RNA sequence: GGUCUCUCUGGUUAGACCAGAUCUGAGCCGAAAAGCUCUCUGGCUAACUAGGGAACC
């Protein structure tokens, strides 16, 4: 998860339930 | 003439490597902000291998 893009995906994934 | 020493190309395998994918790939954890592990695709890096070239004897 060190990559900034995964943080975006992790946040996007959390936002969609 | 011999030799993978270097280098490039193809291939195989791997990788606490770089990107992207649940704006619809999956699991784990927390009360939560978050965190952890994967899978798929492109690339990179390393090992090994064949071949071209170079280098050395």
């Amino acid at each position: 998860g060190i990559s900034y893009g995964r943080k975006k995906r992790r946040q996007r994934r959390r936002a969609h339930q």
